[PDB]
């Protein structure tokens, strides 16, 4: 479990800060309100499918969890990889999905929650 500045700068050294436009305060409001900011966290969805990790990425397309049928891997990676303290994995298979054509949208958190709103106030006070 991150703190909020904690996780900030962890995504500012993997490279998430302004990706593909996205600033810093995006991805970790997206994270809060996906996670909690807790690098263990899984949701089943109504189809089957499974949310993984800091950013809740879906086994329908992202990650192989060996009980989603018909799904893709496109991150090529088990979706435990998704659990780790270590962000790398979902940092780079969240740097995929945001490239995919509709960035952030992705994220159904980040859309109703962050989307048009001040999301600058999650970095305030981090040193970085
Ligand atoms: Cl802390
Ligand atoms: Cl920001
Ligand atoms: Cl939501
Ligand atoms: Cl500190
Ligand atoms: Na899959």
């Amino acid at each position: 479990v991150f703190g909020r500045c904690e996780l900030a700068a962890a995504m500012k050294r993997h490279g998430l800060d302004n990706y593909r436009g996205y600033s810093l305060g995006n991805w970790v409001c997206a994270a809060k309100f996906e996670s909690n900011f807790n690098t263990q966290a899984t949701n089943r969805n109504t189809d089957g499918s499974t949310d993984y990790g800091i950013l809740q990425i879906n086994s329908r397309w992202w990650c192989n969890d060996g009980r989603t049928p018909g799904s893709r891997n496109l991150c090529n990676i088990p979706c435990s990889a998704l659990l780790s303290s270590d962000i790398t994995a979902s940092v780079n298979c969240a740097k995929k999905i945001v490239s995919d054509g509709n960035g952030m949208n992705a994220w159904v958190a980040w859309r109703n929650r962050c989307k048009g709103t001040d999301v600058q106030a999650w970095i305030r006070g981090c040193r970085l």
